[PDB]
């Protein structure tokens, strides 16, 4: 069938792997061969109690694409309330709350109308999750077999988190962990790791693995010099905005992918939208 | 048709048959969505005041329509008329909520043939928010006609009370109930003009008293700034409606309320078959659709 | 194969004299047939950094006009890096930003997708001066040979200075600057015109030049840029009356930018030669022939 036709994705732990494969081809068939009239006749609300202009454009632009109208709002009565209105105008409800938990309470009112969380909170912020995993498998041609550094925050870091976890349901993975001794990542992501066959190692400066990386996904500041001996594969990412923690001289070189990885959440989002409002796989 | 580059400020614009067409229209576009009926459209939603309530409904309906939408969500030498005869200039229909009463009307002076949409849904003018009523009820009941309507809360200032039963003494056969705290009694010029019209009504301290006969309950909110402490306590339970009121309801009646809510109806009404608000709300997408379908598109389908 | 295909519109100089009269033949034609189809599968992003609702709804109106869809934000990370982002959803960015060189900056940063600029900056507002250049042809039959005044604050009024340039850049034109000594013409563009012998004169009052121009382009004066001591300077000669088109020309015409406050009184309004609305109105014809020739390298119309 297709597993994800009104479905709601509030998590992206609600996703199997055979989904996230589902969604990946979709999302590369639809960059490849757009469906610019595939979602013609549906209205899609666009609620962003938290305002975050960047992925709400993103998700806009999506629906657009997709050929779909949007109505919204970016920042009282109860939000049941709202949400036991809204989802009687429109077709889905793509929303970003401040509150975690407000997606999936959303979706105890939405009656048959899906919910897709665009938050950055702990929970889930799928759809980020998801760009990253595409734009990973773009670049390297596979999810398995892959080396990958984590750079930074990787205590506060949710992104690491899920997107550790989801690559964690691949075969063969090798992950680096670079970060301040006081922000490690949390024990039951390495826990998750040990429990497979998964190596994973610690390390205090990017020299160290350098080498040998595929992936290096940001959150010590990143210079141009730093990429001297990097795979000609080898992608920096960032799940964005930055500050320091990449220096613009990266940005001329091969190995930046982070405005290309953003640019990858358009075919992420389309594909979420497509599969979640439209049955057959006409894409 | 009779609506065809109408200007809709005031449900009073409207003959009944006007209103009839109107009601009309929303149904068929219920049954039969039209999604490009106004493709090449362009509707300007200006909410110089906000309201995410209304503006999102409203353009809904302009999206089921087909229509474009430009517009802005709240807000120099600048002039409502000088915007209006700038704005009248890009888009084919204005839809506007105006914190002053009487600008939307002021606006339909300076709008040439461009048709202007009152959007308020609850000043002494709300017309869309009486339509979507009217099509509430006629859609639930079979008939605007015949009917028991109950009025609970502050019917002194419950606007949206005051153009409904305007609305509803103007069909035959029609009993009303009055549920208010007595310093919060309905208009009386209204109730003269049911007397002068002959329609038969009541008054009531609680929801006890009508429950078993009304086949509409339109809810309003006590807010506690109208009335002393004191009575405010003795009487707030007294117009709060819960899922244990409607022991002896009749099985055809539907809960209404313009909303939004505070405490005046719990939660636990939702899950009875009876709660009808969100469906209420709903139908507002119909009605505005069938406005908007009127005032830009000719020939009907 | 367009001449502005892919270009950034960041200047009203980028353009020469052949390409505004292609701006504006190309404006002409989506007046008088409108391709509502141009522009489908486009996606527009519309950044205003600053508010201003005026233009963003005529520049959205534009979009949706020729089918684009639109994405965008009124506000009030790095703008590169927004820029560098955005630029890989959208296909053309229209951007109105407060400082000066933010246009600019993002043109290095948006690819291959371009930048029009929205500003209304110093001489960063092209659509301002298209739509002018536009009514200005459009109302006349030509933009040579025309004797065209400009009333009002002429040293801080920047579309004033855009709308000179441009003219200057036609055969003929004769200027009347009207303005007080304070806020008059910057010696700059004097000197421009004098080096390309074209003519211009200074007067004090509008009935000077009233029975000479074709154009009478009015802006407003704000006494707080004067001293107190100039108050006494700006009484009534910098505003039009009816009274005072007693001996104007049959062609000549009224504009304004826009905001007006009191500089045109609304007797104005019901004459032959108030236009100022319907050059507001051009605004759109303007953007949607930016927009057409920008993103469609072959326009077949």
């Amino acid at each position: 069938a297709n597993p994800l036709y009104q479905k709601h994705i509030i998590s992206i732990n609600d996703l199997s792997r055979d989904d996230l494969n589902l969604v990946l081809a979709t999302a590369a068939k639809l960059k490849a061969n757009p469906q610019p009239e595939l979602l013609k006749h549906k209205v899609i609300a666009s609620c962003f109690f938290e305002a975050s202009t960047r992925t709400r454009l993103s998700f806009e632009t999506s629906m657009h694409r997709l050929g779909a109208s949007v109505v919204g709002f970016s920042d009282g009565e109860t939000l049941a309330d709202t949400i036991s209105v809204i989802s009687t105008y429109v077709d889905a409800i793509v929303m970003r709350h401040p509150q975690e938990g407000a997606a999936r309470l959303a979706t105890e009112f939405s009656g048959n109308v899906p919910v897709l969380n665009a938050a950055d909170a702990s929970n889930q912020h799928p759809t980020q999750t998801l760009l990253d995993l595409f734009t990973i498998q773009e670049t390297q041609g596979r999810l398995d077999n892959l080396h990958v550094a984590m750079v930074g925050d990787l205590k506060y870091g949710r992104t690491v988190h899920s997107l550790t976890q989801a690559l964690a349901k691949f075969d063969g993975n090798r992950f680096y962990f670079i970060a301040p001794d006081a922000l490690a990542m949390p024990q039951y992501i390495l826990d998750m790791l040990d429990e497979k066959g998964i190596a994973w190692s610690l390390h205090s400066s990017i020299e160290e693995v350098m080498a040998e990386v595929d992936i290096l996904y940001m959150t010590f500041v990143l210079r141009a010099s730093d990429l001297h001996n990097a795979k000609a594969n080898m992608k920096v990412l960032h799940p964005l905005p930055r500050v320091d923690e990449i220096a613009t001289d990266v940005d001329k070189t091969p190995h930046a992918w982070y405005f290309q990885q953003a640019g990858n959440g358009i075919f992420a989002r389309q594909a979420l939208l497509a599969l979640v409002l439209n049955r057959d796989l006409v894409l």
